[PDB]
């Protein structure tokens, strides 16, 4: 089998990417943030606290005749940004883009903190990252994809993200057609439950690429790229007036500045991050100075490879025994 599903931008900044998701019988549609970075499919439901719901669609299990609660099971993350849910557990029919999983933990919402509830357009999250970090308990649940897997005709999924343009999540093949030259693959560790990967350097804008290895996780949930304090500082040293701002909370850059490229090293392939690609508009409404894509990830613990890289890449994520990532220029 195979399922391709259009995942679409939020907003104008590209903060983060939206996938339709057909969960139980009849299909009640959400639009899921598919998220390589967490192993979780939770949703906002008939069951979150009414006044942490503010337009998002909701799952309502008790229409879903497929619903079946999973006794005892409950539920609680906490994000990078320091957002949060939690709740209970239900089993259903889940499909994307006409890839279909029987028996998906579906993750519903009792609480979810004031980030997910100011955020009308999604309506949970899909995980997509190694099982191994999914947070129900007592018993651990499979992602979609680790359920999906053996039945697809290879194991894969693949994010082909677009710069404020809709883009496409497939899986169970590699669209030949979507992306230039060759795919490099590259060695993945699961030790950490993530698609974690290292690159082989950088370069700013049209300057010598510096070999350098540079261990980070390949993250469509995350909007940036967050790399070595180092690397940063390189960058924006490449752009008159970009400061990093403590009060703002990273580099800033003005408004009026032309944005260098980013490169980054896939084995001794290279892929080109745009620079209006790191542009993330002014600070706040009608600020000249703007938030810059490429920020430091000291204070994080780990390096990401955020939308503002992949959306410039076609990404394979191979589940095979031994799995790896592959990058193509597109
Ligand atoms: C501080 C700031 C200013 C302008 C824009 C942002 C973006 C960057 C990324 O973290 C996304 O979640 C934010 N909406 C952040």
């Amino acid at each position: 089998s195979t399922g391709s599903a259009t995942t679409t931008p939020i907003d104008s900044l590209d903060d983060a990417y939206i996938t339709p998701v057909q969960i139980g019988t009849p299909a009640q549609t959400l639009n899921l943030d598919f998220d390589t970075g967490s192993s979780d499919l939770w949703v906002f439901s008939s069951e979150t606290t009414a006044s942490e719901v503010d337009g998002q669609t909701i799952y309502t299990p008790s229409k879903s005749t497929t619903a079946k609660l999973l006794s005892g099971a409950t539920w609680s993350i906490s994000y990078g940004d320091g957002s949060s849910s939690s709740g209970d557990v239900y089993t259903d029919t889940v499909s994307v883009g006409g890839l279909t999983v029987t028996g998906q933990a579906v993750e519903s919402a009792k609480k979810v903190s004031s980030s997910f509830t100011e955020d009308s357009t999604i309506d949970g999250l899909l995980g997509l990252a190694f099982s191994t970090l999914n947070t129900v308990s007592p018993t651990q649940q499979k992602t979609f994809f680790d359920n999906a897997k053996a039945s697809l005709d290879s194991p894969v999924f693949t994010a082909d993200l677009g710069y404020h343009a809709p883009g496409t999540y497939n899986f169970g093949f590699i669209d030949t057609t979507a992306y230039t030259g060759s795919i490099t693959y590259t060695a993945v560790s699961t030790k950490q439950g993530f698609w974690e990967w290292t690159s082989t350097g950088y370069a700013v804008g049209s300057g010598t690429f510096k070999s350098t290895s540079i261990d980070g996780i390949a993250d469509t949930g995350t909007t940036l790229l967050y790399l070595p304090a180092t690397v940063v500082s390189a960058y924006w040293a490449q752009v008159s007036g970009a400061k990093s701002s403590s009060s703002v909370g990273g580099y800033v850059f003005p408004c009026s500045a032309t944005l260098p490229s980013f490169t980054f090293g896939v084995g001794s392939a290279r892929i080109v991050i745009p620079g209006d690609y790191i542009d993330f508009g002014p600070i706040s409404t009608g600020s000249s100075s703007c938030f810059g894509g490429i920020q430091s990830s000291a204070g994080i613990g780990i390096n990401i490879f955020g939308d503002v890289a992949l959306k410039a890449a076609f990404v394979v994520f191979n589940g095979a025994t031994t799995p790896t990532l592959g990058f193509a220029s597109k």
